[PDB]
Formats: C-alpha cells, sequence, structure tokens
C-alpha cells in the first residue's frame, strides 16, 4: 500500500517505492527546482493485529538548483485501508553556528493521503 | 569528516559513509532498547554546506527490523555535524512504534543524542 | 477569548481562565477521578497583524485519586476567528530510572475547539 | 528538593518554589529586563525506587519591558542525589499567521544543575 504518490494538505507531494527489504526511495516535490531526493526505511513485516506500519524518511533540501542548508526527517506510520494515510511527526534541522544551535530544530506533524 | 565510526552517549555505534550525492549509508547498533546486532541505516546530508562556520545538516532512519528480531518501529535522527577539535554530531530523534488507532497518541518517543568519534 | 471550555479531538475537556497578566488557571478532565489541576501562561499582549496568541500549560497527573508519576506540557497558540482554536504540541514525561531515561518522553499534538 | 536556584549551561537562571500542592512558582532570568514569570506543576508524591520526579513549567516571554510573542514549555524530570539535576525537553512556540503556522515551534533540550 505504501508504494505510490502521496499528498499532504499544503499541496506538497511525494512519490515512493517501498522495496522488498525495507528500503524507501523516491522524490519530494512542492517543477524541477522544487524536487528533492528522499530516502528512508520501513518495517517490511509489520504485525497483523491491526497495528500500523512504522516507517521514516529524510529529505536534505539541496538539489542542483537550490540549497537551504537544512534537512527534514519524518517519523510515523502507514495506516492502510480505504482512507489509507501516513501519519507523521517531523523534525527540521538547520545548519547553524554553535551560538545559535538552540534554535536550529523545528518540530511539527504531517498527514499524507493517496487523494 | 562525517564518514567514519561514531558513538553516542549510551555506547551505540553508528557506522556511516557519506556519499558524493548527499547520500548517507551505513549500519547502527543500539546499546539500548529492543535491539540486537546491526541495523541498516539510510539518510541524506547537505553536501555543500555554508562557509560561515555553520554546521552541516543531516538526517537518517533506522527501521528496527533485522534477521534476529523486529521491534515494529523506526527512529529518525535530525541534526548537524560540527567539525573541528572534537568533531561531533548533535541530533534530536523521533521513535515511532506501530500501534492501533486507539493508541496512536502514544506511538512516538522523542529524545536527543550526541555522537562523537571517541567511545565514551 | 482563551477563557472558557475547550475540547480536543479525543474527548478530553479543558476549562481555563485567562488572567489579566498572563496567568492560565483551570482543570483538565477526561468524573472527579479524571480531574487534574493545570497551570500556565499566555501572551497577554499579542500582535495585531493576524498572528495567534502564544501559550503553554502543564498538568502533572496526580490528583487525590490517581498518580501516574508523569507530567504533560502543551505548547501552542490560540487563534481567534471563524472556528476559534488552540493548536498545540505536547511532551509527556514519565518519572523513570536513569537507565530508562531514553524512553521517558512522548511527543504529540492536539487541537482544541469550543465545540 | 526542587525548591531553589538552578542553572543551565548557557547562562540562564531559574528560581523556583515547589509548593505542597504540586505547584511550581518562580522566576526565569536570561537584569530585570530579562526576568520572566514561570509557573508549573510537579509530582508531589513520587516513587522512592530511584525514579525521577516528573514536572513541567511554562514561561511566556512577556514582561513589562519586552515581548517576544512566544512561550516555552519545559517537560522533564528532577533527579536527586549528590549531583542533582533537572533534565528537560522543551517546546518554544511563537505567534504566527495561519500560513507560517508550520514553522512555529522549536524543539530542544536543557539540563539544569544546582551549581
Amino acid at each position: 500500500g505504501i508504494t505510490g504518490t502521496w499528498y499532504n494538505q499544503l499541496g506538497s507531494t511525494f512519490i515512493v517505492t517501498a522495496g522488498a527489504d525495507g528500503a524507501l526511495t523516491g522524490t519530494y516535490e512542492s517543477n524541477a527546482e522544487s524536487r528533492y531526493v528522499l530516502t528512508g526505511r520501513y518495517d517490511s513485516a509489520p504485525a497483523t493485529d491491526g497495528s500500523g506500519t512504522a516507517l521514516g524518511w529524510t529529505v536534505a533540501w539541496k538539489n542542483n538548483y537550490r540549497n537551504a542548508h537544512s534537512a527534514t526527517t519524518w517519523s510515523g506510520q502507514y495506516v492502510g485501508g480505504a482512507e489509507a494515510r501516513i501519519n507523521t511527526q517531523w523534525l527540521l534541522t538547520s545548519g547553524t553556528t554553535e551560538a545559535n544551535a538552540f534554535k536550529s530544530t523545528l518540530v511539527g506533524h504531517d498527514t499524507f493521503t493517496k487523494v
């Protein structure tokens, strides 16, 4: 159920392939200037008790056209079914000097759907 | 640089290779939790950091499943590498477990890790 | 604005009083055994540009009937408007031995509405 | 054991009184320009098995001299002993417009000592 195209509410889009041995590979877009490589991992043998599938992935926001000197990680779970969704929490860290490290990391949450 | 063997404050080991293309590949062995042996890791880093003394942003994921066991969970580390006298990588991390919908509210642990090239 | 009775996504009720110089006082429930004291602070002089009102509160999960040996803090902002809402992120810390400190804190998010 | 003056390792000072009712009251200094009111809660009946004591507190960064339109919540635990410490994770939320509301919260950590 994970392989495919996913959308959040802010428009953004991500296309992933969930390989056989837990790999997650794909791209994240918000045009070419807006596409970034993603890579992650997921639990390739989840429970069957009704639990979701744990996964995670990272995007460093540099492509051949841009560099924000930052990286986001999303940690969450795939919830299959008719309203399949991926519920995540994320951390965005920015390259900062030591003096400003205390405010280098933003936290938030995102839900992705197939629609 | 980032490539090498790193240790966190708890004795966990992170062996990583920083590719040319912003890719991070390696292995992680955790000292704590529902873990055993090495786990595959993958991530990304900024391969063209700023000059001003800023650190290098990076992140990576481990799904806690190998041939020995499966914890049904995954951890993502988000942070930055700071080179120099004592090189170090400072991170914040999110550990998400597979749960049913009713317990999704308690599925995610949050913490911070410091990695260094010398074992503590 | 902030003063009154609020509800989250899950059926918990939060009754607050917002005081003239930034105190937040009240109770958090989910009967009496599920009733706990909260306290916090808010920006008593927000921006007039459209931004929300920053706030936070804490609940320790001890009352006369129960003690879970833990505390939750909510960090967020009130938004006045169509549906007045409080959007938050929370941290729940459990008292642990230092061997288990790594697993002591959960993170999540909640949205409160007067409905 | 919590009542007292506490220092983090970046020049900040927390003076707190822990009340018999589970209340935390005090001052956070980062000068009188730099003094802010804090309020929180803690477990007034913790375990005596070596587990720490859960607590939290909030500072809204408004005083009579300045206003950052922001608030920090600290979630953590007190650990007694020779080298007593309070280990925390915090959330700093800023007042933002609706569209910037995703970049509104910073996450970090703090350790305080009686030094």
